[PDB]
């Protein structure tokens, strides 16, 4: 949500702001707003002077009390007074209602910081890591999507796709799965089983060395908490609901995490609260239903650790680069090559004002793949959910800043594991800084 | 679902197991599937008898093409035939359905060692293990539940409950989840949250070295798969289902484990299969709202390790005693006191054969409560899901049985260890065999 005084105190920037988002058929919603706002005060300055009438046609009927007293009159106009205000105070309920519609439905104001651009093919790549192992086939690609800033390795024989690597290792079935549910759905087996849960509690270790409280939240949430946290576009593509409950199937510990705080004033003393939750997370993923990757790069449920912030507006944007970075020294020890990303204006979604994405080298498909995503919300979802503080009892709360990040989605963590570990035989040796998580060092194929 | 050629052959049988399950008024469905059972069959005798003389009929007005002919007669009767068989093919699959809907509505044939009885009640302590802690003024229902067979000692002070004991640890918040989500959600924390994760990885290592495949199944399934692991009362109780969607939230990792091989002849040499499964459950716990316990006892959500069976008929009663003493084992490790009790007729639902419960001392509460269940379910689910196995490709494919068992319920594993390990003091010292996965020996009060 926008907040009414910044439409007010500069319509030009917000206008602009969606021009670079891509946002054009709501530009003409900031004058729209303005006009509804512009009535919306003239009436109430109506209202007042009303009751001032009120009060003037009050005193004056009584001093005719002390007169003549022909107050009839008086009395017929005091009721229209009374009969006005209330329409006064209905209409300006209504437009209230109209405006507060518009401000819910305009994207977050983007920082200066984020690159303009119209979609993925321009979102900015700003820093790369670790030795990519790279097939002979795919080096044009690589290059060009490395920029030649990072390291890399040729390899002789073809690395396959995480899909086939589940196959060879056994640790997957699918076909049950479309059976059972339906497609991008799956039964994970054996010791992939235990490599995803090793990376949630490796996750959620690290993140509670830095300070982090650890957080199982609810996995089904009323509906205010959903649209207290994204645009309303997601109930359409990305939120299930369940029948006959006001209650939504989480995306991502994001939300129930956002929405523990709705209604309530902190205590800045406290701030930052930093919550580090689990959470399975379940998308509709509706815009899709067959793109390309088979298995479980883009499904319907998935497990992820994640990071959550609230803080002082002040120190959102510290904390931001703080994120980003926890998500960055876990795939460091996970050992996957990777570049972080800014994501240009067009390809940056409603609730952020700026975000990072990291995309792991894949390998087997020849690209970087988005593998965690940070973001600064700044007050955008504290507006929605009344997230307020005030660092003196005195008064005047304000708005806090929120924050989220991936610390480690399985699902993907453990496409990145398979393909840039596997070896010629589909052997895939596992980080050591997981061995005291799994057991295991590596997982060999069945046969 | 009951074999039809069980309550031809055997009817007595059925209707005395309906009226030991305390099911009069079902006990009439066995007369009644029985007469449109014979009805369907004797039609369907009808079909063929009509059928061949349609031919027979046909080839003699032929015979008359060479002769006179005068087959006018003949051409009506043809006519009749196939007005016959058509509504009587109509009449069969109308028969077909009813007979079907009580066959999918008719309870399992119980094992002659269930006891008859009417509810919790009477159900029967088989067996007690470990040395429980119990409060003075517990003394006699404690000696009542226990039979006074079991080990114990006195406490002068009063043990708390699991849910305050999870407040003044700091591992729950139950006030911000019921806004958030509503009633019976919660969010955990702190230590809580490492603890439940650890109980996952103790049971799942334990199952895998008994030689279970770990898996990690869909969360949603599809109707038949529900419909073909309960009884259709579950839908209104306690299964939640997705808008829009032939999708239903799983109550149990059993659910989409059956599920698997629905559809399959299994390959005989492959029995037993072995499948330990990890999920998230989802109950609505419709029967209430408010009835006790206020923590995470009975609530929407819960994190459960799953043990599930598919087996040769002549093993499912060997492995419904193996997979039991699997849950013991836990437990006892876990160092909880119990006793195992053989659930009665009365409370022992409709998909087992048999059922044994293990009910966790709880010191805070002063009772034994349910903590695990097992079943063997025999044919029932099988013969829902049509899953079948043969050891020649040459023989008929007979019914497999199945069987499952709770391995640990994380969410009540909790609150048995919250109150049985709990000091005076509050603190709770969390057993040995699980500090290889906590890190921390015992959880410590906050203030
Ligand atoms: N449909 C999906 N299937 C599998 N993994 C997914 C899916 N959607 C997202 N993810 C994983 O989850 C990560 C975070 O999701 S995100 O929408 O980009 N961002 C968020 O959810 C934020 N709350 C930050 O985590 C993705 O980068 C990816 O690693
Ligand atoms: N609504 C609930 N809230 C919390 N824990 C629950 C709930 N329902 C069941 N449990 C836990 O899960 C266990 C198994 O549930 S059960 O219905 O008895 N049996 C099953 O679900 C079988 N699949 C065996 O696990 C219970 O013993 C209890 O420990």
């Amino acid at each position: 949500m926008l907040d009414i005084k910044l439409i007010r105190e500069n319509p030009e920037l917000v206008k602009n702001d969606l021009i670079k988002r891509g946002e054009l058929e709501k530009v003409k919603w900031v004058d729209e707003i303005l006009k509804l706002d512009t009535e919306w005060r003239t009436k109430l300055k109506e209202i007042n002077r009303l009751r001032h009438e009120r009060n003037k046609i009050a005193v004056e009927i009584g001093k005719r009390r002390k007169k003549g007293e022909p107050v009839d009159e008086l009395l017929a106009k005091s009721r229209e007074i009374v009969k006005r205000i209330g329409e006064l105070e209905n209409e300006v309920e209504e437009l209230k209602k109209k405006i507060d519609y518009y401000l819910w439905r305009l994207p977050n104001i983007t920082h200066p910081s984020v690159p303009v651009g119209k979609d993925e093919n321009d979102n900015v790549p700003i820093r790369f890591w670790g030795k990519a192992r790279v097939w002979k086939g795919h080096l044009e690609r690589f290059l060009e999507q490395s920029q030649g800033k990072m390291e890399y390795e040729i390899l002789e024989w073809k690395p396959k796709l995480h899909v086939d690597l589940l196959e060879i290792l056994g640790g997957a079935d699918f076909a049950r799965a479309a059976k059972v549910s339906g497609s991008r759905f799956y039964y994970l087996l054996n010791e992939i089983v235990i490599l995803d849960l090793a990376l949630i509690r490796f996750a959620l270790d690290r993140l509670i060395e830095k300070g982090f409280t650890p957080v199982i939240p609810p996995y089904m949430v009323r509906r205010f908490v959903e649209e207290g946290s994204t645009s309303f576009e997601d109930f359409e593509d990305v939120i299930y609901k369940v029948e006959d409950e006001d209650l939504y199937l989480i995306p991502t510990a994001e939300h129930p995490l956002a929405g523990m705080h709705a209604n309530e004033i902190l205590d800045g003393k406290d701030l930052p609260l930093l919550y580090v939750g689990v959470s399975p997370c379940f998308r509709k993923e509706a815009g899709t239903a067959g793109k390309d990757t088979k298995g479980i790069f883009r499904v319907h449920q998935f497990h992820k650790v994640e990071q959550f912030v609230y803080s002082r507006p002040e120190e959102s944007w510290e904390w931001h680069e703080k994120i980003i970075r926890n998500a960055e020294e876990l795939f460091q020890e996970l050992e996957i090559p990777y570049r972080v990303v800014n994501i240009c204006t067009g390809d940056l979604g409603y609730v952020a004002a700026k975000k990072y994405d990291i995309e792991a080298w894949m390998p087997g498909q020849g690209k970087f793949r988005e593998v965690v995503s940070a973001s600064n919300c700044t007050d955008w979802q504290a507006r929605r959910l009344n997230i307020r503080f005030r660092d003196r009892t005195d008064e005047k709360p304000r708005y806090v800043h929120t924050l989220n990040s991936t610390a480690i989605a399985t699902s993907r963590a453990i496409v990145a594991i398979l393909e840039n570990h596997q070896e010629e035989d589909g052997t895939v040796r596992i980080p050591k800084v997981l061995w005291k998580y799994t057991g295991f060092k590596e997982i060999v194929p069945v046969e």
